């Protein structure tokens, strides 16, 4: 049923580029010891004009205009509204008038109107790898490969799926990557789901042994496309590290998925031990009415890619590529631990990217 097609091609575009707005250490470094989970340690609320960020055991909520000005000029110091030392944070995000903070072992709430209140929401029976917030629900992937749903209004928990190694959600879809390397997609509506479609790997891809090319990651790019990654399985504690990964764009047309390789999305040259996770920011309407540009980055890479809905886009010149810095301390490549979009500050949408070293980069994506 599933087929392997030709390499996805790369367009050189003279209409796309990044403008490097600036970079500064705003939080303490992880010194190369990061929590073995997918990390989402930066969020931005354009309505409130605020950000949360967590690096090196320090979590903060702060004013967005301040962070912008701190990074882009050299005259305004970074102060915060709230801060707390929390060791193992993997997830940070605004929800209503609250900020959710999650470690591997527990979820926490900070009340944005009474900052004195830092509540435990819940504990997890087993360590967690990934969390996504959709509306009033938190979708949680377990260390035992159990996909579950937390209602934020009622605190009750549903069991969604099993044997999952990666998942992704939008407002209306839920995708799942399984241990057997098969895929599943569901229509999603406020905790509720109905199987949309299902597929296995193409014959020529099963040829690659599961042990060498393990299921690492899914990303919904559109209701029809996915981006999947397969690669070596990495251990919680290992000093030395090399990543070997294969990326595929899956377009599902009429009961048949096609897979296609890229070598141009997020090449995994990383040298810090990281749990595999694909960062995605969506800018709908940056080209046209059914066209959302997706900016992509990886826990295992220093490069930032662009997907235009149909192919990968390289800017026509080297100053126009978004890349995360080499460390001034270790001389190693850094990777993102959070990514977020700023639409409201004053001086194109602005992509904020947070390091494994607490450094934050602002990059304007133009035309």
């Amino acid at each position: 049923a599933s087929s392997l097609k030709d390499e996805v091609p790369t367009e050189t575009s003279e209409d796309f580029g990044f403008k490097f707005l600036g970079q500064k250490q705003i939080l303490p470094s992880f010194n190369e010891k990061l929590p073995f989970a997918s990390l989402q340690n930066l969020d931005i609320s354009n309505s409130k004009s605020l950000f949360v960020a967590a690096s090196g055991s320090k979590a903060v909520v702060g004013e967005l205009q301040l962070l912008r000005d701190h990074i882009t000029s050299d005259s305004t110091p970074l102060t915060f509204k709230w801060e707390k030392e929390i060791p193992d944070v993997i997830f940070v995000c605004f929800h209503g008038d609250q900020v959710l903070v999650s470690t591997r072992n527990a979820l926490y709430s900070l009340d944005l109107e009474e900052l004195s209140e830092f509540r435990t929401v819940t504990s997890f029976e087993k360590p967690v790898f990934q969390l996504k917030n959709v509306n009033n629900t938190l979708v949680i992937l377990n260390s035992v490969n159990d996909l579950s749903a937390l209602d934020l209004r009622t605190k009750s928990t549903k069991q969604l799926a099993q044997n999952v190694t990666s998942f992704d959600v939008t407002n209306s879809q839920l995708a799942v990557l399984l241990k057997d390397r098969s895929f599943q997609s569901f229509a999603w509506r406020n905790g509720e789901m109905e199987k949309q479609f299902e597929f296995s790997l193409p014959s020529e891809l099963e040829e690659l042994p599961v042990e060498e090319y393990s299921p690492l990651s899914v990303t919904i790019l559109s209701p029809q496309d996915f981006l999947a990654v397969f690669g070596n399985v990495i251990s919680e504690t290992d000093d030395e590290v090399s990543y070997d990964q294969k990326m595929y764009i899956i377009k599902h047309i009429d009961g048949s998925a096609s897979f296609q390789e890229t070598f141009d999305i997020t090449p995994p040259f990383g040298q810090i031990v990281r749990f595999p996770y694909m960062y995605k920011v969506t800018l709908s309407g940056l080209i046209e009415p059914d066209a959302n540009v997706n900016v992509l980055a990886s826990s295992c890479s220093s490069e930032v890619s662009i997907w235009d809905s149909k192919q990968v886009i390289e800017p026509s010149q080297d100053s126009e590529r978004a890349v995360l810095p080499i460390s001034e301390e270790t001389d190693k490549d850094t990777n993102p631990i959070g990514v977020a979009v700023d639409v409201v500050t004053s001086g194109l949408p602005l992509v904020y990217i947070l390091n494994n070293e607490g450094s934050l980069q602002i990059v304007g994506l133009f035309h």
